[PDB]
């Protein structure tokens, strides 16, 4: 047990086998659920005090809710005794996800008054996946009508575009946001025996043709269909996220690029005990850009079963954040980045997006 | 004596026998009533400067008023010469309780424009108990029509639910919020010879199934009837509050669990002189969560006639709060928690909820 | 002899009316009130309150601040005939500002209604009514005559229709000091018009001497609450000082009776007789608790009762720590000790007695 | 050349004879005109960044613009090569003067939504005078209709009032504000051959009646028609401003009171090297009240051709304000008062209000 | 390589031959493009977080956007592999340029609700050049309709005025703002084969006879048609900007005045290694007024092929601003003026306004 760590990497990877979350993961669930009014998963309502206290920028809240929801789905898998709870939290996640505080930047930016009609795939992709994960966990048909509507919007929009996928802001295409949307199609198919996921092959072909540097195993920052532009910089956090979720749809894809990605962005240090991730090429700096390179790589390492890298990244990320457990509840005194406890939570419990996809009934 | 205590425990428990409140209680009543414009009970108006000066969060104001009200009800029982004053203050309590500042979080959260028509038992439970306590204290029929209306709302909603009781926010069930509502049914019955309280039996049975840990004498945090989830943490403040209220309706219920509760949560320290209460299991930390576990156990100790625990808790709670009496009015320089002077006032004077329920007329 | 931080002697203040001249520091207070464009409190009839913002007056207190200036001004007019025109001008501005929504708006914000004079709210409309009258008394102007008569009718009818003697402030809140202002306003109206609205005063003085006063301690209780019959069980010095002072203008024997009991209950002489402090309530040693105005209003009461020794003692307590200075012939205080500080010190230095204001010569 | 001074007094008084402004006056025109967006005369639009930067209070902006305008009118008279610039700036001045940022205090105070209809001579007096000076300087008829409209309003209001002149705020009469309005009438007559200025004799008679203290040669602060009150304090800045403008209409008037004014208010110090001005009587403090006594006396000294007092006042005002010229543009590090660079500019170029009236016609 | 410099002047002037931008220019494009939400060219929405982080005053945003855009047009000409990206960024520039946050000052100042209808050539001149440069780079007709509408407005307004050109604020005439407008006509003619540029000769004759001091090679500050007033100060930033753009339309004109301009305003110092520019005559102070003399003279030196002055100016401007490259992205610790990174960016890549006019079709 490394100094400033709460549990061993072995303990995290063993949770499914044990059918029990680690104590610190339980304490994170306590943070998420325990205290009236200010815990993030206290209420269905449009109250965002937990995110206010964390100083989460408005635009980041949707992702915060999304990654919490994904971690919750894995908890449901790990411990049957917490599955009812995880499902309750997922219900709340979907409710909050639909509040105007969360999706409102779309309207404020001038893009329209409806966040799902088109193009907000950074938002509606996550929402569609959450609809799905909720139903897999709980078997409830509470959101089935909305799930169907949103899934058709997504499929149709994919089908109509000359490129494979959907944009975020108009004329902005992000490979990582698309992989949420496609993953959500796989989940809808599992629930209903449909074949929306058929679109995935063209998408995987497309992103491999111009959006990736195959040699370095890294995706370019973004693509912009009307100009044809592919932004010249490769992005680690973008690649880590995308490979993690693609791994749940096409494992050979991610297994192909994963060791090249590591070669390109990952800096092991401190005699092998720790690792840092560079955000782009031509630099020595770790976690530039949005600062999420190391955290998303922590999730990718978990998805790929790479326990050594996971242990290395966590040894870098968690200790300076200064974790403590007070009254059986987890706090970080110095969160190192945006989405910090969210991504650390997700990575600690992540069962694989492939496993989430094929979740047992009840 | 101890140091920073204002009166002995024997003195607080003797108030009803002596038909006189202690001087620190009178000094608390002065804080509540004395200074123009800024004392809590200055006018029926929708002005909350007293609460602004205390930095009371908006969501907590409804509870502050309610617990002031319950304490004033006992004051009425203790000293006949103060019963008119207590009744006046209860009249102001009810009026302020109905101000949008107090219940407006229900509408801001997106739950509805009307705070009593469905759910929201956290608010309308207290309001209905207050309607009844005002009438018991004063004999006045000023709110009788509103009282009948809300009592029937609560009665109908109980009858209509598959689970025993009523939710607060949609799909959030709390045992302590329900105990207020049921107790309000008993008060209505006492005033009108009705039998709304018959529903209590089913409620007491229900909360003793999945909502309690019978051996530890501790309730779980909450229940969520849509998903069936019971949140896996036991909660001291929740249990102390619930047992205190239930003791006025089914004393054997509370008498049965009270010693186990103490075993579970209460830490005696300083060679028997003091006591502090853990909020949940699996920690050594006292007063986590909302931080009210000791303050509510103080009220419970009073309700159960446990003078030893009362004394121990007050020695923990009151001295670090640095009480002073300036111009015959009580102030605490460092309130240790939310609802601090409200809960200490209430505990000091509390005659027992059964006694309040059987209050003789004016 | 002039105490160490004082601006003028007590003898000088009590002599002003005799010499027909305000003291220099009273004149400098009037400069503060009138001199500097835009920010002086009596600069214009407009609904600007920058003077009060610069003083950090809380909103609910502005009406009282305006009212107590007005009462001081009425005495300046009685003291110095050359300043009577000025005094009347400031009273004109006081009435105008009194009617601005910034001043009475708390009534609507507390949910009590959109019209501040229609019913109740005697804490506001009592003062307004007295000010209407003092204005016409001082100036002879009939500018506010129509609304003066209208409000006097409101107050008269409200008193007639209430089971208890008087009128509430907030609904179900009855305050003896606020009522004293309203009744006095009826005396002023009668002085102006020869009428007999003041006839209700007898029943009121009988009422408040029942459950509202502790006759032995010469002190009023905090408040009365008619729907429950409650009388708050604390006696209040500022309440009593203010009430006795204004009642002395209508029934001087009432205040003669309770004044020495009041002093025994509340007043603490200290510093070898040189100073005095006023305790706000019973059962405490602490001075000026509660609203913090006990000493300030007793200062007014001492003036009204001609008690120069007590006046001198309180002013020695109140004025020096506040550090008065005169800059460019205008008075400032560096550390005002309480709300309404320069208002009440001004009023007490010029106060001619409410009875004498009633007998003010015509023009 | 004293330290902290930019040019000699001789240099300022010689500008007109030499047909050129001094270099510091040019540097001041640069501050006024040079920098995109933030210079005060950059744009005709309703932008007030320059005044925000100087922390000009909203109520004072109208006087700032106006005093700039009066100085620009003298620049036109001093230097024919700057007359086009001067006129362009005066165009902008009139245009900004009409923005709601500038006159809106009239509506906020609750005095009405139209700032020229009645009263408010503090605002529309300067506006009318500016309309006039703009047209004297440029010959442009851009504002003729508005100018004629306002001039009739002002004329009809004077004709209708019992007192000679027009109030500012309701029931507030100020002589200095009236002096601008009357001067604006002289300018209108000079442009149009009319005789609106005929009302000046009645006005000069009236202000000499109860508004002035003959011995001290000083006006009282203000007059209030309703109560008849005349505020009992004399004001230096009020007198300086008024005597300067009246000197343009009736020089014997200002000549009669000027030496009296100086004995009352002006303190020469530093062995005759400096002077400063007291704001009211019975104080030794200089520049109390609004703090403009010295700055306006500087203008008065110029108007009266009193080079010695001008030099003394400027030695008092300019050095501690730390003038520097950076990139050919004037800045003061520590302006000692409101309207500081406006009033120093105006005093440094002022050709006399009488000379402004007799301006040679436009091409 | 001088101390504090990122690249040699040789390197900047060689970019077009190498068909590659220097690494620091690429790091500037990263600042403009890389980080989600906060980079200035992230999306075409009406969000200006980038400029809020820079504390760009509102009135200055439009020139920021315009000078970025001109910079991007030269990137497109320099590096074919970056032309698609340059096109995408220009699309975003035009989009944000039309946002009310950018032109709104026109309405707030009381000048009207329509920012292009009449006057305001300071805004719509830049907009019109940007329309054309966008279409030159991309070939897209996305804005062609509004380009034609605005070009006609400018054309009709020039034809209707007694003086040659168009005012900014009513009655305010600026030679630099007019120069942008005339250049925009040349760009429109290149795209459509029209002859709008014919009005240029009358403009050049007029500004040369009336608004320039031929001896000093310097334009006066501004002209005011109604009063006939010409502000009596000459302005370096005004002149540097105007000669730079005129050089794209009439190279002989600017060549005539350029050596005189430098004589008047440019101070060489530090043994010929640095230079700084006085904003006006009769002073020794450099960069007074708007503080842009040196930065615009840097652009002008680039336009005129003057590598010596370019190097001297850049040695003055860049080192005290303390450039650094973090995570392959350029940041200045201490920008010495408004529009700082925009104008250094533009000067470093600027291929000449004449070269832009002759841009190959893609
Ligand atoms: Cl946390
Ligand atoms: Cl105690
Ligand atoms: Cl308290
Ligand atoms: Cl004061
Ligand atoms: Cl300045
Ligand atoms: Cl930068
Ligand atoms: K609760
Ligand atoms: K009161
Ligand atoms: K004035
Ligand atoms: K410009």
């Amino acid at each position: 047990l490394p100094p400033g760590r709460l549990a061993t990497t072995e303990d995290y990877f063993a949770q499914q086998a044990k059918q029990a979350v680690t104590p610190d993961v339980m304490a994170q669930l306590a943070y998420m659920n325990y205290i009236d009014f200010i815990s993030p998963f206290y209420s269905r309502g449009c109250s965002f005090e937990a995110w206010e206290l964390k100083h989460t920028p408005q635009r980041v809240i949707k992702y915060s809710i999304a990654f919490y929801a994904y971690g919750l789905a894995s908890v449901a898998l790990i411990d049957p005794k917490l599955r009812a709870l995880a499902g309750h939290d997922l219900d709340i996640a979907v409710s909050k996800m639909k509040c105007k505080r969360v999706w409102g930047d779309w309207e404020e930016d001038g893009f329209g008054t409806d966040p799902i009609e088109k193009e907000n795939i950074m938002y509606k992709g996550h929402l569609n996946l959450m609809y799905g994960l909720y139903q897999l966990v709980t078997g409830s048909r509470r959101y089935e009508a909305e799930h169907a509507h949103l899934t058709r919007i997504i499929h149709d929009e994919i089908a109509a575009n000359p490129f494979a996928g959907i944009v975020c802001e108009p004329d902005n295409y992000f490979v990582q946001c698309n992989s949420v949307a496609y993953l959500s199609l796989w989940v809808y198919d599992r629930l209903h025996g449909t074949d929306y996921r058929a679109a995935t092959r063209a998408w995987l072909d497309f992103i491999q043709k111009d959006l990736i540097d195959p040699e370095r195993g890294a995706f370019y920052l973004s693509y912009h269909p009307e100009s044809g532009a592919v932004k010249p910089w490769i992005s680690a956090y973008t690649t880590a996220w995308t490979l993690a979720m693609v791994h749940g749809m096409d494992p050979a894809f991610s297994e192909r690029y994963y060791p090249r990605f590591k070669q390109t962005f990952v800096e092991v240090y401190d005699e092998g005990r720790k690792a840092r991730v560079r955000e782009t090429a031509g630099t020595d700096d770790a976690d530039g850009g949005v600062g999420l390179a190391s955290a998303f790589t922590l999730l990718l390492a978990r998805e790929m079963g790479d326990q050594q890298l996971f242990d290395q990244l966590l040894n870098h990320l968690e200790p300076p954040a200064k974790p403590s457990i007070v009254s059986a509840s987890l706090r970080y005194e110095h969160p190192g980045s945006l989405l910090f406890d969210e991504l650390l939570f997700l990575a600690k419990v992540h069962a694989g997006f492939g496993a989430l996809l094929r979740m047992p009934p009840p």
